[PDB]
């Protein structure tokens, strides 16, 4: 046999530069998975920047049931193997050059789970990687399943569409708005079945990508073109961000609980109406201005600054000052 | 006229080898902070391996309530100032050397407090650093608070204790020797001296200790468990919470609510199988999976008989808003 | 009246998503620079997981001859100024597709110009960021200048070239795609079209390469060498360093000097001892050696016989000013 | 056998919390070491905040002859080892309790050794780490060994000494101010066989070390006193640096070529008088002034900008205007 761990390895299932992937199965359990063989020869004579060493010491483990999972890793002197989620589905946007557009409703549901493992991926990813559709799989049960987990897509071996505009350009972008516009063309191409901006050569091509206008089939209704045109906004500052998407009542309808995770806002009953009107007074703002802030976790506005003052240095203790601990702290 | 933001900067309040630490007021709402001016060209001409740089932009603001809040930090050409709360005063063990020690509500009290700030700093800090107990100040108002977040006790210009592991230089994680830095400050706070330093330097190594009259043995347990010298031995912060001296009058905004523990966690299926296929008990593998030790052989196979199931929800699934640990 | 540091901010060259870019002077000396002005507010509102703040925080004052130079960067409360080598010639590309191909003189003048940039940024750029030719400008001078040093072409607001592995999506480490990427510049100015791209996307991936009327076998052979499909097979930056095309009037001050060749290197002794007891070629020793790939057990062979010699001190201890590798 | 890759383990040396050091010989080359067995269970256990995780992929493959060297490690999925330098020596500062104070000319070659290994730290390292004298080891041949490179000291287990004024007060410093220091009481130790701030209980002990005033002993010459004086300022700013140590001539003396790697420095060869010049003009300065930044690459002071501006956008070219490359860039 060939084994590693407590993994049997198998046929192999594809060849990359730095190794192959074999199918394995758990010598003990019988659950079967991918197993990526990276060579640490070819790795040493390849990384010389230690870009490579460096992704590979990132890599967490990603429990998400929309994204591969990276169960672990093991190591030997000659190899390193990374033991991950058997999914046989193929591309996403492969089924849909063949089965054509989707009904809105598992449109919907494929949608909420790719932006479910967007924003786990958000959350816990050392370093950013734009999603890239050509990595949006769904497996047997048709589960959409992000094939980069932070190392490139193992499981797929062999484009001429989208780019969002800051990527068209040589412009400097954070990512997550990226990913919302890149989410943005998947929703699309699943009510569709095409690409919002898909025109003929490259000059035409990303020139009605700055325009932001798109086809709107007749079969959409009015509340997901809402939606179409918010992600899909040219101007990255009037981009939907993951919580716009979140509140948006298209994509509210029949979500699943588990997919996303219950984030402590902020409430109108933790409101201190005294330190609201100081700092409205004080200031020149209005309360929505302030509680706007609150609302959005604006924290570093100097607004929410003198507000917070206020709150912590109230002699009498409230049962409702205290939301700070359970939130992590933002960085500068 | 010294004005930085809304602050106006006051008196100063210390000064350290990068810039000096003055007191402030906010120009609008009356509240005084503590300002730490740090100078660039100081810096610059100190740190060449990039160590404070490195230690300056690894800086969070942290709002905790025990330890103490950096409510912002604003840049000039020259400078750097840091805009935290004011807290006067003086350091907790040096109140306990002069009044006595204190009593089980309020050693409790303030033990529960540090001990929050110590988890706070453990999930969120990005390097970790010991804690020192030096560190540890008490207010006007008698609450703890933890005075390095991060970069220095800024606040501020004696026997030592440390860790087992600490003193005989062998490598450590640190969560460890912060619950054994906990136990002497727990047993300070009862006490009102230190379980074992009596000494001078050589002596304090090898120095299980002393136990006062009163003492019930609800707390001689905890402490006992705290201060073990055996790291592996050692309790962690779960077990402190766990401990039943710990959990009388304790504050619900102190600890987050994470812990996945019956109906949550219930396999049955998956608890016993693991235990059948691997020669081993259920206690184990319940062990691994409270922690972040998910890549323990025994919960990557209780994973993969999870992630496998057919239709179940609640255990399966809804445990995945946490965080995923590193290989 | 807009003035940071010694700079007079002038007319606006170009507009970013987080601050535009102005053109500036030296208020002393009249020199001219490019000034990127980055809103704090508008990063702020943007970058959540903390990427633009992470890519400013690696940036390093490149002085490179040929990479547009960061002279200095200037701190605000609300705002970060990059003061910056102002150049205003065009893409190097866009030269080349309206006036016609270069000579073998000036082809070569600037692709080792070009080189010797890429080389400077694998040797000190934090994190790798795969050299864009849409990114080298020429200056009047006709100067060869890479416009991204990591954070963004600064400068300004067409078939696209990607290596085969970058096209397919596969993993890989970037000096070799740099290579490659290099090696369609290279092309362009001896050509002034692509190697490949004749088309719209679908065929170009496949897609060795044609060869015009007078090009002299030496340059093919580089040629050859660089646009290697399989990245293994493809040429390294020392390979180019050591070619006979490359060398011919090659500026002094363009590459650093340490490799580690003859005399310096030499152990007869443990050449061929490696050689023995492992059953390999002394081209394969020699190989890891030049490279950092001491992690190599022929390298860690070689290097147990060399620190155990008796008295040696030319080769074994003389070796040892440039820097660890690492595992 | 216990057999790891072409290493043969032997005895064991020393048990830590995380495992073992076992003595072990090449299988090929016959040559001896020490291995650190690091077992993967144990640090998984303890490691939650992923210190140790960490410390370990900062390692490096350090090549220094009064370094121990890590040769390399290797990775087996219950373990990781580490095949370093076998020293068998004892720690420096125990052979001075032994033997008593140094000579002039033995104190100086380990001098020169130690601090050449302390300059290589602060060079490839990716986190700064404290020089302790405990982990100072000097091997068979007499040869100043550093013993850690960045994990904790393997080769020693089981004080009432040292620390620097920053580091006995709760002050933020960068390191290889304290590393001067520390290289201090290390030189102070070699000539003397006493440190020089030994005083008798705490508060009396770090009390002098704040004051800065040692006992100087007869045989001692005024050169290397004045060296002592300068690395034990209690002032960081005026503390001596690795250059200054570098320059003075009781440590240059004797100086091996291989020790320190040879730095182009700014030579007055380079130098533009007509920038100097202008520079010196348009601003207050003097020459002095500006040179002196151009010496010590202190390349962010307005001075050197300046002077720079002028070099880079001079029309004809220079042989000597080019030392930019050579050079590594800054940081801010």
């Amino acid at each position: 046999s060939v084994k590693i761990g407590h993994y049997i390895l198998g046929d192999t299932l594809g060849v990359g530069t730095f190794g192959k992937v074999k199918v394995g199965k758990h010598e003990l359990t019988g659950h079967a998975v991918a197993v990526k063989i990276l060579n640490r020869q070819k790795i040493r004579s390849l990384d010389v920047v230690g870009k490579i060493r460096r992704e590979i010491q990132n890599l967490k483990l990603f429990r998400h049931p929309h994204i591969i999972k990276l169960y672990q890793v093991i190591s030997t002197p000659s190899d390193i193997f990374m033991v991950m989620e058997y999914v046989s589905g193929g591309e996403l946007f492969d089924y849909i050059c063949k089965n054509g557009r989707l009904d809105e409703k598992e449109s919907r549901r494929l949608f909420q789970q790719i932006l479910s493992g967007v924003d786990y991926c958000h959350r816990h990813m050392v370093v950013h990687r734009d999603l890239k559709p050509e990595n949006v799989l769904l497996d047997a049960h048709m589960n959409a399943k992000i094939a980069d987990f932070g190392l490139s897509n193992m499981m797929s071996d062999g484009s001429p569409n989208y780019a969002a505009p800051e990527v068209i350009s040589g412009r400097l972008y954070a990512g997550p708005e990226v990913d919302i516009w890149s989410s943005g063309v998947i929703l699309y191409a699943l009510l569709c079945g095409t690409l919002p901006f898909d025109d003929d050569h490259v000059p035409t091509l990303f020139k009605k990508i700055c325009d932001g206008i798109f086809y709107t089939p007749q079969y959409l209704n009015p509340s997901v073109i809402s939606l179409l045109k918010h992600m899909l906004q040219v101007d990255p500052m009037k981009r939907a961000s993951i919580k716009d998407i979140r509140e948006h009542e298209w994509f509210k309808q029949d979500l699943p609980k588990y997919l996303f995770p219950e984030d402590p806002s902020y409430s109108t009953t933790m409101i201190d109406d005294e330190a609201l009107k100081e700092v409205c007074e004080k200031f020149e703002c209005s309360e929505e201005e302030v509680l706007s802030c609150l609302y959005n976790r604006n924290h570093q506005d100097p607004l929410a600054v003198a507000y917070h003052l206020i709150i912590d240095n109230r002699r009498i203790m409230n049962e409702a000052k205290d939301f700070y601990l359970a939130t992590s702290p933002p960085d500068s």
